[PDB]
């Protein structure tokens, strides 16, 4: 009826507004949601006519569509010219072209990004893997083994009736995950192979416990939680890291170029055992330039590593009391942290000789206390990062503010690089962060949450921070 029938309606253009170009569906903001409701498998390309990547890609996109049609496949390809549908494209955060996204069952909340090859054949292939059965049917034990053996991590469901409710939820979760192979079996021999007492699920992996058994009601939600949780090894080398439930991280900085890489690495591994859900153990290669930001964020060079640092994400940083990395010292550090016995680790660049030369004063960890907490001064401080776009957008305004106050008796405008400096009294996780320290108010701090404009700042300052944000 509805799930598959269109009844009498006129919602948008008549002709000759094209509906299809070379088997590719033309979509607009007036025929988008209808397309998604009518096609359970729809790849959509967002392009612009002046983009060279698009101009090049068009004929292969067409070819793949033509081949798909010649096979009477359910899958269809569409396109959206972003220049004429910009709201539509903005809706999916499309910045840059082409941006290709795959929609399953018309759900607009879980599009999968297409990053694969640019030839018609790799398009079709990608789509064929992602369509059809979410798990591979396993006929026997050899198949099961062959599957767990093929991947660092694999997941198998055991269901007597493959069309049953729980089987269908399991398949539901199989669809949501791309980086793990899934398999499914109704063979009771395969149940026995894995010691199952009834319909259930198991995750195999090439490290640690070697395996994890699912417990509880079988639902898409429960399985996604079970997997994303047991998928990572005790010691991980990104997006999954932040996805995590644990807000306490320990980092071993390990140059791939170090002597006895695997031994020291193993000492770390040994210490990870005492904290499973308590603290996340992470190692990283301090040689690879991709990490050089992180290093500087912890105040380390390259010859100072290996080293270990702790960080609570809501947020101070710590390091161990001693320089020795043994399993035992790592463990001891972790425990001394958990007791509140480890005191935070602070860093500061060196105080430049011209810090106070400009109207905006420059602070580092060392003179910060001295200037910001002076009882006689009203100090307005910007905490920023060097590579931050929002900090770059604020720079000219902050300078203007400094300018208008440079001759003030008691008001001082200033800034600190918060990637390079850690201070006791203030903790910054986002950038820029703006904070006011009034005169003759002890150590009161007031946050600036209002407009970032010369105007908002003047109102704020002239009122002593009592009106602003």
């Amino acid at each position: 009826h509805h799930s598959s029938g269109l009844e009498v309606l006129f919602q948008g253009p008549g002709s000759d507004a094209p509906e299809e170009e070379d088997h590719v569906l033309v979509l607009r903001k007036s025929n988008f949601a209808e397309a998604l409701a009518a096609h359970k498998y729809l790849l959509v390309e967002f392009y612009a006519p002046w983009c060279g990547h698009c101009k090049a890609l068009a004929p292969e996109y067409a070819k793949a569509a033509g081949k798909l049609k010649a096979e009477g496949s359910e899958i269809r390809l569409a396109k959206v010219d972003a220049t004429e549908e910009s709201d539509l494209a903005q809706q999916y955060g499309v910045r840059g072209y082409p941006t290709i996204k795959f929609f399953r069952n018309g759900d607009t909340a879980s599009p999968k990004e297409y990053t694969a090859g640019r030839e018609a054949d790799d398009i079709v292939n990608w789509l064929k893997k992602r369509t059809g059965p979410a798990a591979t049917t396993l006929p026997d034990g050899a198949a099961a083994e062959s599957l767990v053996e093929s991947s660092e991590v694999a997941v198998i469901g055991f269901f007597k009736d493959v069309e049953s409710d729980s089987a269908k939820q399991f398949l539901q979760a199989a669809e949501a995950i791309d980086d793990i192979p899934f398999g499914i079996t109704s063979n009771s021999d395969v149940f026995s192979k894995y010691q199952l007492d009834k319909d259930g699920v198991v995750l195999f992996k090439k490290f640690d416990e070697g395996r994890n058994n699912f417990e509880g009601e079988v639902t898409k939600e429960n399985l996604l939680d079970f997997i994303k949780h047991n998928q990572l090894p005790l010691v991980i080398e990104a997006p999954k890291i932040f996805g995590g439930e644990i807000k306490t991280h320990i980092l071993l900085f390990l140059p791939k170029s170090v002597s006895d890489y695997d031994g020291k690495l193993s000492n770390f591994k040994t210490a990870a055992e005492s904290f499973k859900g308590k603290i996340l153990f992470i190692f990283i290669d301090s040689d690879h330039t991709d990490n050089q930001r992180i290093l500087e964020f912890f105040g380390l060079k390259k010859e100072e590593c290996p080293a270990v640092r702790l960080i609570t994400l809501e947020m101070t940083k710590y390091k161990p009391e001693s320089e020795e990395l043994t399993a035992e010292r790592i463990t001891e550090f972790c425990h001394r942290f958990l007791e509140g016995k480890i005191k935070p680790h602070l860093m500061s660049q060196e105080l430049p000789e011209d810090w106070d030369k400009q109207p905006v004063k420059v602070l580092v960890g060392k003179n910060f206390e001295d200037v910001a907490f002076d009882e006689k001064k009203n100090v307005f401080v910007e905490f920023y990062a060097p590579w931050c776009g929002h900090c770059k957008q604020l720079a000219p305004i902050w300078d203007k503010l400094g300018e208008t106050y440079k001759d003030h008796e008691n008001i001082v405008i200033a800034k600190m690089d918060s990637t390079a400096n850690e201070v006791e009294a203030v903790k910054v996780h986002s950038f820029p962060t703006l904070k006011f320290f009034p005169a003759s108010a002890d150590r009161t701090v007031i946050d600036y949450n209002g407009e970032r404009t010369l105007d908002g700042f003047k109102k704020f300052l002239e009122s002593g921070g009592q009106d602003g944000a």
